[PDB]
């Protein structure tokens, strides 16, 4: 069954050369399932890990990818509630200690001892990958793993973000970057949660996707000179909560100025060396909160996958081969990425 | 009874010359009480209004002061629940429309039609001042107005701040600037609310005051080279919620780095041209919220004055004459202001 | 313009004889608008006030009706933000003191000095009725007052209820009584807010209405022997939050047993002499909250009318004449009332 | 080291004869620590389990006790973050699946697969007891296990209760039963959390203990004919949140009538066959919530033990021998139990 080797996209140096090579099969640990990753979404976090954009250092050599979805071909001796052949998902947060004050409060992502799939752990860009059994996702039997894969890191993330904005049904939510991997899922989640979804994006075929997936008001950031004025006029005073899934520091800076008094500006995107320089006078006078949202926890994964299972969200995926993966980064560095890309580990 | 003129500190131009002059008695409007301001605290907001540090423009000529406490010598024809001779307080937020979506949610301070005592309305640096009857403070009979006056804008403010940090009893709260007008009241409120109060301040006689009023750990910002390291070591991982009552943009910038994961950094101080340039990567990874807190609303005023009436808080006040007021600004611009100053309108 | 008399349904004794008689025009007070009530919904609260089912005593003689919707033909001298000819709504809570600790926290309905339209104040079953100007509803210009009228007391009520259940999008909400005046609006609001709406009702043509307005799972209380088992099987463990808009004490009693652990059982209906006898062991073991929800406040009115203005909710109204009103009570006492009834004051 | 047998209080039938007998040493499972229980508090839950007062059936034969505190003399092969000789605590909730939707949200106590120490698992009334390694309490090194033991089930319980009442600092909290095992710890926690603690209890030496531990207003339930009137007069309108740690159904019934509008009535005590028959009219009109609170979770255990470690709480313990345990039940059935009793496993 479980082979001796496999294929995988591995790079031995930051910003180096991606190698679609042959790598050994990862033996599962005492509590880590061995999942035959069928499909795996490509997240911009993988591009950041390749470029080395973040202060934390990656593990080298690295096989990226933190949105794996596959079958449990193997399991460690100590795993509790899993069966071989079941569907499971390798999220960004591979595992935690489950014993510090962060994992006790449900904030498992903010843990000092967190294994990050594809950053400090062999990710999901490989045929077989290992992932903890208490943190992996309980993908229901019968789903289409290709469609599920983008939900595992871009779905739970924007779900947790919109839950962190402290919005109510009917409150304007302005997805800043609402045509990308997270922007489109953010729009679908915010539409399913009852909010009124404004969107801010630009490029070729961004407005078409945004309108199709169920947005309300789209504001082109490459054709509107004053974005703040446009959002203040469209939302009648500002968005009640902004989600910054963009990769532009200027977008984040302009995001704290079109949110209402008593609003909330969730920071989800983490561009390279970006600082949210919000004016203190305007932030205090308007009581604007600027929350930061990291990947969702286990309850958030359950609720996001439950939104998916109901058919409310559907990430627009381009399924390609694994070998094409380097070009995707180029297509993602230029910004020409619409929706999400998923890689099939088979090819 | 109500005279024809009075004395007041009035300035006709931003950063101009403060004039302890004779000014007419303000006739109350249809719903505004006429309060004989007995004492009035001096808030740093008055210094900012004098310097013109804020983008919004003041009304000129202006008599500053938004912490007035006095007796209701007169009342408009339409006031509902007030009696002549009762004790009342002129807060910063003079009045609101009580009809927009901000006043309906209790966020009366964030209202487009808000009268700001001492900024867009003749403040409390005068013998008799007028203030709305639904927004003024219900100062209980028997209190000492001299001690109450600093509670009216510096007490409700830090009470609302600590309530905005979403702290629990036992959670470390790091008052950044915990020896000034708001810092000392913030320390007393955070101590009465159950939090463990760390303090960050420096100068002559700041640590003595901080220890006396009930602080736990004091970190001298003029003798600790690495404040972030000191707070991370003292709080064991960071403060669970920071209150930025300081007037240093550098303090605000360093305040987003010693707050725990899932923390909260309430911005209360509004220095001149200050920007909270928090790192986006470190904010998103740690889920750090950066809330801004403006003056408290009517419920917050009630609860802050109720903390005062129990004797839990006591602002260290230096009661001086009104004529001394200009020098106070100097003593406040240099930073040598410890605790709070209150002016007696009589002299 | 404003006439000398008018027609109105007035009863001089509890459970007495309803008299469609001629009554004088109510002169507006200093702050109370005089609204020419065009249409007025008939709420079961009016039936309870007629029967005397509640411990509090009504004012006699009384013209009931607390869901009035009309034009502002007159206004008191002290009203602030109203224009003659504008659309306004007489809600259940006519007015408050706006000065106690309940009105300061936004809980204006829980006020010791609350005027209740149609209970302690001449209600909206009359051509012209008076209602406070800070508490009345800001009905947008262009709406259809006939359709708006049921939203004014049955819409804001169930909106506040579903907001009190502390639900999340995707959480099962079980409207117990989901075909009546409040049940149908509760179903539409819970569907617009993202929840998954289960419904419990029975009779002739209740399931048809429930399916039409957008319910998910309907459980017939006159054809299911074990309602608790049915809800536990349909919701997979119980409803995440129940709304008790029914008028059966048995329904309320059975409502605390099919709500999940960590659930919430909002009590909205107030039957005559009803007691929610929930088992203490089962409530403590499952951490079940039993919240009670009274009419919504001004923010809740704004958000409920904003849900209506978007076209998300639509109360199924039977518009009849005012003279028919007594028979409605019969049609409401027998339980044959489907949706809502509205009376046109003209006829 | 670990012996072959031990002594323990074991009963083979509900309400039968307690046998201080010799029982074998429990071998730890794969993930369960073996704790040499030094001391163990006696909770009224143990009396209920002996009497069979609850619908759920106990495991027979049973050694009760769910407040064990001891040293980790042994550990299973799969335990993660424990060392032999460390201090640990056997709480009521022995362990959970950590995989259902309740354990994911932190509500581990509400789990269908929950091991209850001393109810479905050999409790802490024995020299050596086994308890899961992810759920046991991290008792800091240096504490006095005798004093800690009552915190493990009566401390975390009332801490979670007072956190469930949604109180603010300064809000009156009325501990109903504020001289018993939970009442005294509830008073100390509510005093440390900032609330104003009213107390309701009666008997010999209850008021003395309540005054000593830091209560504010004591209301004798055996000398006040009208408890509701007394609490409404003392709290000025009612308690802002009630904690029902009593064992009287009448106390629970009267507890929903002296809580303010928008209050909260946490149900902590679970008397035999008790029903909280709260009036629906009075509950809906006043928006009174009736929350039920079960044992606290891991975060709640951490925060309660952290309140203890600061020296803020101190359960008044009578340390006795294990053999005396049956008489304690008598002393607890008659109601003559003041504070808490702890048993030393050595004797
Ligand atoms: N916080 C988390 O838990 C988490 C998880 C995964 C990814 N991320 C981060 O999210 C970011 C975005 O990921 P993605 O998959 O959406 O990337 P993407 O490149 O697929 O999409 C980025 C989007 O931003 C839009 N955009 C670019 N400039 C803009 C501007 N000035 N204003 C508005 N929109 C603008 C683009 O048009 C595109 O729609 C990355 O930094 C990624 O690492 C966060
Ligand atoms: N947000 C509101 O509702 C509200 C209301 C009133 C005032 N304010 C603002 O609060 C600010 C402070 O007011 P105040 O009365 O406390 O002023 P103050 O001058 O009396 O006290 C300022 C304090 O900051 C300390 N400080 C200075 N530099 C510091 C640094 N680098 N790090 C830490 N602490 C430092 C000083 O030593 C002093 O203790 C002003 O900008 C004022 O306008 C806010
Ligand atoms: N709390 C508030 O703010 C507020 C405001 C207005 C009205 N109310 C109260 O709401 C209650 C209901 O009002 P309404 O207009 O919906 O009344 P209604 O008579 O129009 O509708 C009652 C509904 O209850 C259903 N029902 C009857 N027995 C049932 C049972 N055993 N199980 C489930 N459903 C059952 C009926 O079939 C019907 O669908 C009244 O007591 C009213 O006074 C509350
Ligand atoms: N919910 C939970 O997580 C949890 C955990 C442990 C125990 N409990 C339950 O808590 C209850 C109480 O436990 P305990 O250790 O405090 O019991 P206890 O017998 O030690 O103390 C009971 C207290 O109730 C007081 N009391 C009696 N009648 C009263 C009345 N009419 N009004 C007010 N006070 C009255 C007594 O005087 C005494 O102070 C038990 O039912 C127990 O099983 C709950
Ligand atoms: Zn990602
Ligand atoms: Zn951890
Ligand atoms: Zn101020
Ligand atoms: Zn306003
Ligand atoms: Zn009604
Ligand atoms: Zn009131
Ligand atoms: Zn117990
Ligand atoms: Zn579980």
């Amino acid at each position: 069954s479980i082979p001796e080797t496999q294929k995988g996209v591995i790079f031995y140096e930051s910003h180096g050369k991606l190698e679609y090579k042959d790598i050994p099969v990862p033996k599962p640990k005492a509590n880590e399932l061995l999942i035959n990753v069928k499909y795996s979404g490509v997240c911009h976090t993988d591009l950041h890990a390749w470029h080395g954009d973040w202060p934390l250092p990656t593990k080298l050599p690295l096989v990226g990818g933190h949105e794996g979805a596959g079958v449990v071909v193997g399991m460690g001796e100590n795993v509790k509630g899993w069966k071989i052949g079941d569907y499971a998902g390798i999220k960004w947060l591979n595992g935690s200690c489950m014993a510090c004050e962060y994992c006790e409060l449900g904030n498992e992502s903010n843990c000092p001892h967190a294994d990050l799939s594809g950053y400090t752990h062999d990710g999901s860009f490989q045929e077989y990958a290992t992932a903890d059994a208490v943190q992996a996702a309980h993908i229901p039997q019968g789903t289409d793993l290709a469609e599920v894969a983008p939900v595992l890191c871009a779905g739970i993330t924007v779900y947790k973000a919109l839950k962190s904005a402290n919005l109510m049904a009917g409150h304007w939510v302005a997805i800043s970057g609402a045509a990308g991997g997270l922007g489109s899922l953010a729009v679908q989640y915010a539409k399913a949660m009852g909010y009124r979804v404004l969107g801010i994006d630009g490029g070729e075929g961004k407005e078409e996707l945004f309108r199709s997936i169920g947005g309300e008001v789209f504001i082109d950031f490459t054709k509107e000179k004053d974005i703040v004025g446009a959002v203040l006029k469209a939302t009648d005073g500002g968005a009640h909560g902004v989600i910054n899934v963009s990769v532009s520091e200027a977008a984040i800076e302009a995001s704290t100025r079109y949110v209402r008094a008593n609003g909330t500006t969730v920071l989800v995107g983490m561009p390279a060396g970006a600082k949210c320089c919000s004016d203190v006078f305007n932030q205090v006078v308007k009581s604007i909160s600027i929350v930061g949202s990291y990947v969702g926890n286990r309850a958030d994964t359950r609720e996001a996958l439950d939104f998916f299972a109901r058919g409310l969200v559907k990430s627009p995926i381009k399924v390609v081969g694994l070998s094409t993966l380097p070009e995707i980064y180029e297509k993602m560095e230029k910004g020409q990425i619409v929706g999400r890309y998923v890689v099939d580990t088979s090819k």
